[PDB]
């Protein structure tokens, strides 16, 4: 399940293995 997520902070698709961000290391819930 690579239900990728999108991140609040700078809009990014960030995988879902990926518990933070991929581009800020903001994290879903940060
Ligand atoms: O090439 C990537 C890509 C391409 C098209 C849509 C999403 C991604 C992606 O989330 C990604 C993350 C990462 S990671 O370092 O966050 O695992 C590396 C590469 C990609
Ligand atoms: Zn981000």
């Amino acid at each position: 399940k690579f239900e990728d997520w999108l991140c609040n902070k700078c809009c990014l698709n960030n995988f879902r293995k990926r518990l933070k961000c991929f581009r800020c290391g903001a994290d879903k819930f940060d």
